[PDB]
């Protein structure tokens, strides 16, 4: 998956990134079974002041999680990963669960690209891995925490 | 919905930020129904010169509005809602239809998260918010312009 | 279409940005036909540190391309834009394939504007572009490279 994480600039110190990105990644991993190294949390930050609800200017407190992962996964398991990542980027970034806004978008398998190679459907990630090259697999794992 | 607007740096004052963030969402309201407070707006601003048609770097001048929506809605209020918001951007931000780009994406309501619960189907948005807890409920109004 | 592309900032120069952006809008127009000037790429630049992949913070290398499409191509036309991607902007950005990242998601045509204009359906863009209006073309025209 891609998690883009919409928030302040300097809402989150590169620890607060740390930890809202590793609550995220749990999250997908433990309910999902997919590897810590396919699921990538991607920061954007503003100035505070950019984001609007009912047209009222917010302060710096407002995060929105646009996940885009394969298509396959039933509603009732998006739900709970959904649950799971307002529950722990709430604990994660020490902001009420009231600021946190998750939208999940799907898309075809065949369609996306991670590590410059097509993913599998889901379930199937591990003989997928074990296709690859050498020198992709050991690349990838270094990116696991 | 989510409303992600990409923008150039600087292009939009404060003033005229506020005036189409209310343009947005006071479109949204009118055509769809839902409340105000549950309508985002999220500028993302990036220096002019990093956007390119047909391979042609731009001046500050172009917008993307990205809508992030629930599935439900017929194509023709969608059409509308793109049309009034490509007709009520352009006032509000002093710009030319030409430079004005509106794409749709549609998501399950329920994999889709406000103010840290999910959303209803459209147009149950009443009953929704009438199971709400009051400091919710509280919290929801006052973002309200 | 609109590649939102999300790279470091200074990853890219402008001259760089201009390779990438051209080496996306030829691989679209290539496969698809779609002119030139309704490409759109649009660089989202954050600070490095800002990507984590499987938890582990990241340097400056990573690129995600999430283009938006209209409906109604095959899979396996996809397919080949998308690898045309990888590689192309692998050449254009002088980076390692596998720091390359290439999601599409897709809309119908009825909900997206380009130049404030309905798009056509994939395939009708030659007859949707001659009825627009002289100073619609003309001003479309301008971005071609």
């Amino acid at each position: 998956p891609v998690y883009m994480v919409y928030v302040s600039q300097d809402r989150l110190t590169p620890s607060a990134k740390h930890a809202v990105a590793k609550a995220i990644t749990d999250a997908h991993r433990g309910l999902t079974g997919t590897q810590h190294f396919l699921a990538q949390v991607n920061f954007q930050e503003q100035p505070a002041g950019n984001v609007f609800l009912g047209g009222v200017q917010q302060g710096g407190d407002t995060i929105f999680v646009h996940g885009l992962h394969r298509e396959g996964r039933s509603a009732d398991l998006k739900g709970q990963l959904a649950q799971r990542i307002v529950d722990d980027v709430s604990v994660a970034a020490e902001i009420d669960r009231k600021h946190i806004w998750v939208y999940f978008g799907e898309m075809p398998a065949q369609q996306m690209v991670e590590y410059g190679r097509f993913l599998p459907q889901p379930g199937h990630e591990g003989e997928w891995f074990d296709n690859l090259s050498s020198d992709e697999r050991a690349f990838m794992e270094t990116n696991v925490d």
